[PDB]
Formats: structure tokens, sequence, C-alpha cells
């Protein structure tokens, strides 16, 4: 089949992160050196150089705010980061470069919009390898709005925060650009990794894999060393959207399990509407969020990965109301914080007469929150011959589809039932022709005919449905694939809305 496809122009050059613009169809493609835009249709339009520069590792402040006496390189630019900001209709994108350049570009041409300051705190890290650093943007009505970030910061725990809320200021010209939403001596809106915990730990970091909006707060998913073989944890992160001091912080860990075996490595994650089977299942409405991930088996190697993979789903309200009891017992004095990378020490729950209503936000005790009391996933799907690596979902028809990349470069189609079943893999497609890796990164067309999913070197325009290969109704009713419908007036099987 004639699939469209976008090659990356150069061997070296490969794709980072991608995202559709939800209501032009703008593919806006990050990668190695360049920020593409492409039409619907897969179609270069605008290519734009962000590399490479000279530029050295050792230098900091970097090179954009001061000469540094280091041997320089042409050093590559790492898409870290590209989320379109819709609000403000503008894209916004982050690179390896002179220590973490975030530069706000522009929808129609992508022409820099808005360079930061020469404040070298507005730049976020000089990690350069992908799938370490999340954003959310966060403009709730009334204010200028702000960016919710997580980074990897490789050791230099003075020079970025782990965990920060910057400004992203309506004003595109503004100096405000990346500033921290609060900064005075003690209290700001950002987290530090303490010294005493990579002292503590060898290569101690904390990769940010996801994060998202929802109702009143934003998640981040972080993977992590943990604090004294190889022992590794997934998180949930959640704040409130409105709370500059971060006092709202608090961190639990999460995984799903499926016969016996556990799975305790989050290696993808994505938001989306609940099925109508998984909605029933939750007892959430089904407007409510659910978090679909992937993880691997155990809690050993994140960086030499096995096999072993499950996709499972996370209800928000699970996770809010997880979190709502977690703050409840530990405000009647009941157990500690548990969050030892970050404390550094035992620190005993203050009993406090504080009631924790639907919507708390913390106060100056009690936080930050941890917890060692995992939030359990629904596992949805199992398999140990691929290894999966991407997940992204939506809604047909009160029926959940899933879409599961592999190491293999195949995307399943799994259609949730919830209990006891789980959910049934429909359907495979290869879409890699040689086998390579599929990125965490897909997205659908603006009115989701499609899903464009991605490799290191390609870039394909994969359609949701193929009803036409079900030749008769008793293979075309047979196979599960939730779009099709079985044609009167035509004798084919295809979707609904034409027939
Ligand atoms: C989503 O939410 C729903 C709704 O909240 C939830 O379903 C409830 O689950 C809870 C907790 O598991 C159940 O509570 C248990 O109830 C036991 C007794 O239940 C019987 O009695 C119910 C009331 O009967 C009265 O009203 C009916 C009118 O319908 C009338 O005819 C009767 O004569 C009587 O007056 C009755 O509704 C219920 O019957 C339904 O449910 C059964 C399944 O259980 C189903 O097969 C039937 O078809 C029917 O729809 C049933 O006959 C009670 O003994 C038990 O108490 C123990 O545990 C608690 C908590 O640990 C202790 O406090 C207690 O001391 C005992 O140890 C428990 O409270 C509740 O019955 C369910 N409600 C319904 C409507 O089904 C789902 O779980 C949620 N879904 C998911 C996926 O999570
Ligand atoms: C990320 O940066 C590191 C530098 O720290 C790069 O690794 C270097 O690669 C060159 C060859 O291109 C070698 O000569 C050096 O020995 C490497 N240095 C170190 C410290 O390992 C790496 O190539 C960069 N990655 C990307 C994707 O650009
Ligand atoms: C894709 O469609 C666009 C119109 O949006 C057209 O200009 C372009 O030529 C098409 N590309 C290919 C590769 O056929």
């Amino acid at each position: 089949p004639q699939y469209s496809t976008f090659h990356s122009e150069n061997r070296d050059w490969t794709f980072n992160h991608l995202t559709v613009h939800r209501r032009t169809g703008a593919v806006y493609v990050g990668a190695i050196n360049r920020v593409y835009k492409l039409t619907g249709n897969l179609t270069i339009q605008v290519a734009h150089k962000t590399g490479p520069e000279e530029d050295n590792k050792a230098c900091y402040p970097p090179l954009i705010v001061q000469p540094c006496s280091e041997v320089l390189t042409l050093t590559n630019n790492v898409n870290k980061l590209l989320i379109i900001d819709y609000s403000e209709n503008r894209l916004l994108a982050c690179g390896s470069l002179y220590q973490g350049v975030c530069k706000l570009l522009r929808l129609d041409d992508l022409f820099i919009l808005v360079e930061p300051s020469h404040k070298k705190e507005h730049y976020l890290s000089s990690v350069n390898k992908t799938g370490t650093m999340y954003g959310v943007i966060v403009r709730s009505e009334g204010e200028d709005g702000k960016l919710f970030i997580g980074t990897a910061v490789d050791g230099k725990q003075d020079y970025f925060p782990t965990l920060s809320s910057r400004k992203l200021p309506r004003d595109p010209e503004s100096s405000a650009m990346l500033d921290y939403e609060l900064h005075s001596d003690f209290v700001s809106s950002l987290i530090k990794i303490p010294s005493d915990t990579l002292a503590l730990v060898s290569h101690f970091d904390i990769f940010y894999i996801y994060g998202f909006a929802s109702g009143g707060f934003v998640y981040f998913l972080t993977v992590q060393p943990e604090t004294p073989d190889l022992f590794y944890t997934s998180r949930i992160v959640r704040l409130c959207k409105d709370d500059p001091k971060f006092h709202s912080y608090v961190s639990l860990p999460f995984g799903c399990t499926r016969a016996g075996v556990e799975y305790r490595l989050l290696q993808a994650a994505y938001l989306a509407k609940p099925g109508e089977a998984l909605a029933q299942a939750f007892n959430i409405s089904s407007d409510e969020d659910v978090l679909f991930a992937i993880f691997s088996k155990g809690q050993k190697q994140y960086h030499h990965p096995p096999d072993d993979s499950a996709l499972c789903a996370f209800p928000i309200r699970a996770i809010n109301l997880q979190i709502k009891e977690r703050l409840q017992s530990c405000y009647h004095g009941e157990g500690n914080l548990e969050l030892n990378w970050l404390l550094g020490k035992d620190v005993q729950c203050t009993k406090a007469p504080v009631p924790i209503d639907d919507n708390f936000c913390g106060l100056d005790i009690n936080q930050p929150l941890g917890g060692s009391t995992p939030v359990e996933g629904l596992t949805l799907y199992t398999t140990s011959r691929d290894r999966l690596t991407s997940v992204a979902s939506y809604v047909y028809n009160g029926y959940s589809v899933v879409f599961v990349g592999t190491k293999s470069g195949k995307l399943k189609k799994i259609r949730a039932d919830g209990p006891p079943h789980g959910g049934v893999q429909y359907e495979m497609v290869s879409v890699f022709k040689d086998g390579s890796p599929i990125l965490r990164d897909m997205a659908f067309s603006i009115n989701q005919l499609y899903l464009y999913v991605m490799s290191e070197r390609q870039v394909t325009r994969v359609p949701v449905e193929s009803c036409e290969q079900y030749t008769t109704c008793g293979e075309c009713l047979s196979s599960g694939d939730p779009h099709c419908g079985w044609c009167a007036l035509h004798n084919m099987c295809s979707r609904r809305d034409k027939c």
C-alpha cells in the first residue's frame, strides 16, 4: 500500500520528537539540527536549521552568554522538546546546544519569534540524549501562563534544576521568557537534585518520559535510579497548575503486573479518553482522562532493557484518589514523607487539622510528599517476542483503540475490553520494512483518519482503518477492528461513514 512518507535528508540528522497541529494538520518534526514543518500528506515545506554550531559541553555559563576558554567543536543540536503552544499560536523547541537553548518559533514559517535572555538560568540542560526531557505548557485563563519542565541534569545539580516551572509570557518580545515563576532566596518554582544524593548514588539522575495537563494538575512520569544490583523506579509526579512555591509536590511509584510477572520500567505513555468498556471498568465518566503506558519486566538495567513489555491503563481518578489518601493519612501523623532522593533523610509526617479537599494544593508542611506503595495499573496486553516502545490511543465509537510500536518497527492495534479479558490485539502492521525502532512520539491527523508514526530515519502516515483487506462478511465482522462495518449497497468491508 502507498503510505505517505518523509525520509531524513541526512544519515546523521535523525528524528527526535513529533507533534501535529490539531486544527491545521501541520506536521512539525523535531530532528537533529532541523525542525521541519510538513503538510498533512508529509510533503516537505519549511526546513529549519538549528545546527550544527560552535559549542563545547564544558562551557558554562554557555557560549551565548559569555566567551569560554575551551576547545570548541562543531556540535549537533538534538531536539529535546517540541510543544505547540496553542493559546499564543507559536511553536516551542529546545535543544542540546549551549547548555539547553529554548527558542519560541513561529507556526507559519518557523521564524524565531523570541530569543530567551542571556541570563544563564534560561538554559535548561547540557544533556544531549533524547527521551530525558518533557514539558507541559499550562495557560489556564487569566494569567500569562507557564511552562512546566522536567529534564535530566547529568550530575550538574547546581546548573540545572530537575523540574521547574518557567514563565512563558504573552508578549512575545518580553524578557520574562523562561524565568522561574518564582525566585526568592529559598522558595522558588524549582526542585534541585541535592548534592547529598548525587554522592550517595553513582550516576544518579531523573529521566522524564511524559507529562500532561489534567484538571487542576500537572503530571510528570519519571524513571530514576533508587536510593539504597541496579534498582530503578518509575514514578508519577503531581503538581497543582497554580502552585509556585512547589508545595503541592507528591510522588508515587507506578507500574502494572499480569500473570505473576511484574512490569516497572516506563518506556512510554500517552493520555487519552477512556473506552466505553474501560469507562465501566474504572467507574469514571467518558469525559475523564486515562493514561496509557508501556513497561518493561522488573526494575533492572533501564539502559539495556529486556523484551517482556506490557501496555496498561491508569485512570487519573485512581491516581488522584490514591494520592488523596496518601496525603490524608500523612496529615494524621501516619507514616513518613518517604522521598529520600530529595529529602536526604527521614521526615515524620506532621499531624495537622487540615482537610484534604478534592483539590488541595499543599502547605509548607508534609512536602514534598512521596510514598512506597505503587499505583497499580490495569494491564491490557503483554508480549516477550517483541519489545514495546511507543503508545497512542483514541476512542472510535465507544471502543478505545490503542496503537503500540515495537523495537522491530511494528504497530499493533489493540482494542481494550477490560476485565477479565484486558485487550485483544486484533491486527499487526509492519511500518519500517527493515525493522527500525518506533519512537515514543505518535499523533493523529486532525480528524483521526491517520496516525503519524516515526523511526530514527523515517516518518510515515499510517491510516487507522484498512478494512478493505477483509473481503467477505465472514472475515469483516470477525477481526474486531472497531471501525469496520460490513457494507450493504457496496458489497465490501470498510468504515461506517463511507457506506
Ligand atoms: C462502581 O461503583 C459501584 C456502585 O458503587 C460498585 O458496585 C458496588 O460495590 C460495592 C462494594 O464492592 C457493593 O457493596 C457490597 O454490598 C454487599 C451487599 O450487596 C447486596 O445488596 C445491595 C443492596 O441491596 C438492597 O437494595 C436492592 C435494590 O437494588 C434490593 O433489591 C435489596 O433487597 C436490598 O434492599 C444490592 O444492590 C446488591 O445487588 C447488586 O450487586 C450484585 C453484586 O454484588 C449484583 O450481582 C446484583 O445484580 C445487584 O446489581 C447486593 O445483592 C455487602 O454485603 C458488602 O459489604 C461488605 O463489604 C463492605 C466493604 O468492605 C463492608 O462495609 C461490609 O461490612 C461487608 O464486609 C458490600 O458493601 C455494592 O453492592 C455494589 N453496588 C451495586 C449497585 O452493584 C462497583 O464495585 C464499582 N465498579 C467497579 C468496577 O469497581
Ligand atoms: C553527545 O555529546 C557527546 C560528547 O559528550 C558526543 O560523544 C562524542 O562523540 C565524538 C564523535 O562524534 C567522540 O569523538 C567523543 O569521544 C565523544 N565524547 C564523549 C564524552 O563521549 C555525542 O556524539 C553526542 N551525541 C549526539 C547524538 O550528538
Ligand atoms: C501532498 O499534497 C499537497 C497539498 O497539500 C501537494 O501540494 C503535494 O504535492 C502532495 N505531495 C506528494 C508527495 O504527492
